[PDB]
């Protein structure tokens, strides 16, 4: 029997996902991948994939409507405006090269830091919320194939759940309540100097043909 699979490199992006503990299902909206340089040799990481609630982030964003792909992708505004869209959103993310934790949340985390900072937004809440972040990742281990789960309820509120599987949690392991580093964390993949632009350019796509 037939099925229907969306596929970066091979890794399987489902196309639909509840998030741990949410009611909601949310829509795949585009995938792509984080890929590291060296010299001229790219290694590729991680596998990101963008979820959101499909019609009302589309009339959150009808003012991009008829807008192409190419014209989107080009616009850092529409991405302003995806990020800021006050819906649900997900990004599950499949790692493809093993790494410890304290590894990726270090580099995430100084990512934030750094928008934050040029942000004049890094007060101590959001150094404690960091610290929650950080805490979560220095105890674990991501081996090929885990997966780290990123649910944005809303835009101020972050929650982090993890499976060493690949498997989906019915609830989440970790919340941060701080709008800054929520937000930022997003932009860190949306934002304007990504480190997933085949990422942005997948959600652009997916966007595009939303609208
Ligand atoms: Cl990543």
């Amino acid at each position: 029997m037939a099925v229907t699979k969306v596929t970066v490199d091979g890794i399987e992006f489902p196309p639909t996902i509840t998030p741990p503990g949410s009611s909601k299902s949310l829509t795949l909206l585009g995938a792509g991948v984080r890929g590291i340089e060296i010299e001229t040799i790219q290694i590729k990481v991680t596998a990101i994939g963008v979820y959101a609630e499909p019609e009302v982030i589309a009339s959150h964003l009808q003012k991009w409507k008829g807008k192409s792909a190419s014209e989107l992708v080009e616009d850092d505004g529409f991405f302003k405006d995806l990020v800021q869209a006050p819906v649900e959103k997900l990004a599950k993310i499949t790692i493809i090269k093993g790494l410890k934790g304290s590894q990726y949340g270090g580099a995430v985390e100084e990512n934030i830091r750094d928008r934050l900072a040029a942000l004049d937004k890094y007060s101590e809440a959001e150094e404690e919320a960091l610290e929650e972040f950080r805490e979560f990742f220095k105890t674990k281990s991501l081996p090929k194939g885990s997966v780290i789960f990123f649910h944005w309820p809303s835009p101020s509120t972050l929650q982090i759940s993890f499976s060493t599987d690949g498997s989906l949690p019915e609830e989440a392991e970790a919340t941060v309540e701080n709008a800054n580093v929520a937000a930022a964390l997003l932009d860190v993949f949306l934002g304007e100097n990504s480190v997933s632009p085949s990422t942005k350019a997948s959600v652009a796509e997916g966007i595009s043909a939303l609208l």
